[PDB]
C-alpha cells in the first residue's frame, strides 16, 4: 500500500459494543489506507481460520486440491462442528470453516512446500512452528491487518507466487454477498476465547469490488466469550456501511 | 443433452400469472433435463442480453477485453440507459447489461471470429446475419433453453474452446447471488415488447452450485410489456424454491 492515516470517525463503532479492535481499509485506486489504530494495525495476531486462503492456494498450487471442482468427503467419524459432518466443495469447506479438511490439505502440503509459500506469499511472521496442522489455530504464526490487506491485493491482482488459475479459482471460492453494484470477496477467523487476561482474536478480511473502485479491508478485535462473535462482521459491516461502500 | 422429461408441477407457476414460456432445469448434468413444455424448451428465440456471455469470453479470447481487470471507460456521449453512462468492469458491464459496451466488442472481433466462436462453442443456430454490433439484439440469432443449458454446463466444465483463464474470469463475472450454502451465477435478457401477435421474449438463464450438486437452468417466456418482466425471475425462483435449490 502506498500510504495510512488513522481516524476517528470509526471510533464510535466500537466504543459502542465496547470492543478493542481495528480496522484497516484500503482505496485501490489511490492505494491510500485509513486505520482507527494504527498501532494495532501492526501488531500481529494467530490467523485462525483466515489462513485458509494461503491454504486453499497452496493446496491447488501443490495439486493436494486437485481442481475447482474438488469434493472433500466427509469419512463418517465426528468432527467439533455439525456442520463440517458433510461433502464439502472448495467453497462449502470454505464458507462453513472446515477447519479438519484443512489440516489434512496442510499435512500432506508439508512443512517444507508450506514454508516455501508463507515466505513467497509474504505471510505474517512465516514462523509455521507448533504442528504442520495447528500452526495457524494455536501455533507461532502472526499477521498484522496491514499484512492482511497487503496479501489480499496481491491475491486480487493475481500476484501472488501460484497460477492466474489458481488465485481465479481461490477468489470466487470467497465470494461472500453478490449486489449489482458490488461484489464482497470475505473470511472470517476465531482463534478462541483465551482467557480475561489474555483474550482471543476474531477477524474478517476481504475486499469489496465496488463499481472500478476495490476495498481491502481487515479487522480483528479481542475476545474472551463467544456470544461477542457476530462483532466481527457488525462492525466493519458498519463502517462500510457509512462510507457508501456496501449496504 | 441426453433425454429432457415433462414435469407437469411447474405449470401452476405460470398459470397463476398468465405466463406462455418455459423453463429447463437440470441437476448435475445434461444427460437429463426436466420442463414444464417439451416442444418450447427446444425452441429458438432471439438471446438479448444472455448473449453477453458468449460474447465477454469471445472478447477475452481474441485479447479485445485484455483482461479480467480491464475498465470499459464511458465517453461521456449518450446511452440508452443512465446506468450504462459510467465507466464498468467487466462485472459492472455484464451484471448492468451495457449493451454499448458490448457492442464495440463485438466490432472489434469482428464478423470472421465472431462466427468462428460461435461454431465453436454451438450457440444456437450461429446465424450472426443483420449486422456485426446488433445481431443477437434484432438480427438472425436463435437459440433454445435446452442450447443455453448445454452451453453454461460448458462453461462451468471449462469445457468451451476457451482458456480455463478466460471462462474463470466469466464465470466470477456472472455471479448474482451469494449464500453460505450455495451461489447462483446468471443472467438475464429481454428483446423488447414486439406486439400482442408478436410479442418479445425475455429470458434467465444460469446455474445454482448448491453443496456438493449443481443445477443448469434457462427460463423464457413471452413479454409484450414491460411491466411483466420481473416475471422472468419470479417464475424460476419459485420453481428451484419449490424443489429446495434456493
Amino acid at each position: 500500500m502506498g500510504s495510512i492515516t488513522e481516524n476517528t470517525s470509526w471510533n464510535k463503532e466500537f466504543s459502542a459494543e465496547a470492543v478493542n479492535g481495528v480496522f484497516v481499509l484500503c482505496k485501490s485506486s489511490s492505494k491510500s489506507c485509513a486505520t482507527n489504530d494504527l498501532a494495532r494495525a501492526s501488531k500481529e495476531y494467530l490467523p485462525a481460520s483466515t489462513f485458509k486462503i494461503p491454504n486453499a492456494i497452496i493446496g491447488l498450487e501443490t495439486g493436494v486440491i486437485k481442481n475447482e471442482h474438488q469434493v472433500f468427503k466427509w469419512d463418517g467419524k465426528p468432527r467439533a462442528m455439525k456442520q463440517w459432518e458433510r461433502d464439502l466443495t472448495l467453497r462449502g469447506a470454505i464458507q462453513v470453516s472446515a477447519t479438519p479438511v484443512f489440516q489434512q490439505i496442510a499435512r500432506e502440503v508439508g512443512e517444507v512446500r508450506m514454508q516455501k509459500y508463507l515466505k513467497k506469499f509474504s505471510y505474517g511472521n512465516q514462523n509455521i512452528s507448533g504442528g504442520i496442522d495447528k500452526f495457524w489455530l494455536e501455533g507461532q504464526l502472526r499477521i498484522s491487518a496491514v499484512n492482511q490487506v497487503e496479501f489480499l491485493e496481491s491475491l486480487y491482482l493475481n500476484k501472488l507466487s501460484a497460477s492466474k488459475e489458481n488465485q481465479l479459482i481461490v477468489k470466487e471460492a470467497l465470494v461472500t454477498e453478490a449486489a449489482p453494484e458490488y461484489l464482497v470477496h470475505s473470511k472470517t477467523g476465531f482463534s478462541g476465547v483465551g482467557t480475561e487476561s489474555n483474550p482471543g482474536v476474531a477477524w474478517w478480511v476481504g475486499w469489496v469490488e465496488k463499481e472500478t473502485e476495490v476495498y481491502f479491508f481487515a479487522f480483528n478485535m479481542d475476545i474472551d466469550n463467544e456470544s461477542k462473535l457476530p462483532l466481527r462482521k457488525s462492525i466493519p459491516t458498519k463502517i462500510m456501511e457509512s462510507e457508501g461502500i456496501i449496504g
